This record gives C-alpha cells, structure tokens and sequence, in this order.
C-alpha cells in the first residue's frame, strides 16, 4: 500500500512525491487527474499522467468527450487508470488563470468522496493558479474518504506541512 506519507488528519495523508512515480509504484485503485473540462491533458499533472500512459489516456479521453461532451468545472468522470492505476478519476478544479469560481474547488473535492481511497494531487494547484495552502484546507474540510496527496514540489510540500493547522 502507500508508504512514507505524513498523516494530516484521520483521512488525509501527504507526501513529497511525483504522482506518476507514486502511481506506478503503488498501482492504486484510483489515481486522480487534475483535468480540464475538455480532458486535454497537455501540461501539469494531466500532461505528466498522460505521457506516462504513452498517450492512451488522451485517446480514451477524446473518445469520452466525443460521446459525452465536456465535463463541468467541479465535475469528474471515471476512466481507465491504464498502467498507473485501476481507474483514473478525472476531476476538474477551477482554473483561477481562466477566472473560474474558486468556490467550485469544494465541489471538485466532493468527487473524491465516491471512492474509498485515492492517490491525488492538490486540486487547482500548480498551473491551475489557486493557492495550494487553500486547496489543502478545502481538501481536509471536504474529503471524508482516504486521500493520499502527492505534492511534487519539495519547497511547497514543506510549506504545506509547516503551515497546516
């Protein structure tokens, strides 16, 4: 199972790790992708997860969008986890760099409650432009299932732990 995590709460754990490397090692039931509404996995966590699947995630995602249309900001869909996990839960947090309502971050984290355990990044952090400290706070106050957070950046990981209330 998951190793080397710092326990933040009853159900939230955190580790300074590359979520792709973590997924390949653990092969969890669910890996969360920091998706956009189009499932265009170009950069950030999505680009990295998709590259690890040799673009199979993007091919599957394009078929999903062709059939269903875009996701909602705050929404999700369950697709294959390919070589990384059993399933990938593609969750769309608000992209502050596109003026999306930060209040939608709680709705985005609510998707995690449909899965007993998940490996995940901090939603709306990184290239999505939100404050990762705020994202961690919303995560802790919203997710009730077991969430193992992988934070790529060591400096941010240290800041998140040292400022955690």
């Amino acid at each position: 199972s998951f190793s080397g995590y710092l326990k933040l709460t009853d159900n939230v754990y955190i580790k300074n790790a590359d979520i792709v490397e973590e997924a390949k090692k653990v092969k969890p039931t669910v890996v969360v992708n920091a998706a956009n509404v189009y499932l265009k996995h170009g950069g950030g966590v999505a680009g990295a997860l998709n590259k690890a699947t040799n673009n199979a995630m993007q091919v599957e995602s394009d078929d999903y969008i062709a059939t269903n249309g875009p996701l909602k900001v705050g929404g999700s869909c369950v697709l294959s986890g390919h070589n990384l996990a059993k399933h990938c839960l593609h969750v769309v947090g608000p992209n502050v760099n596109k003026g999306e309502d930060i209040q939608l971050l709680k709705s985005a984290y609510e998707n995690f409650n449909q899965h007993e355990v998940l490996l995940a990044p901090l939603l709306s952090a990184g290239i999505f432009g939100a404050d990762p400290i705020h994202s961690l706070r919303v995560c802790v106050d919203t997710v009730r299932t077991n969430v193992y957070l992988a934070v790529f950046d060591k400096n941010l990981y240290d800041k998140l732990v040292s400022s955690f209330l």
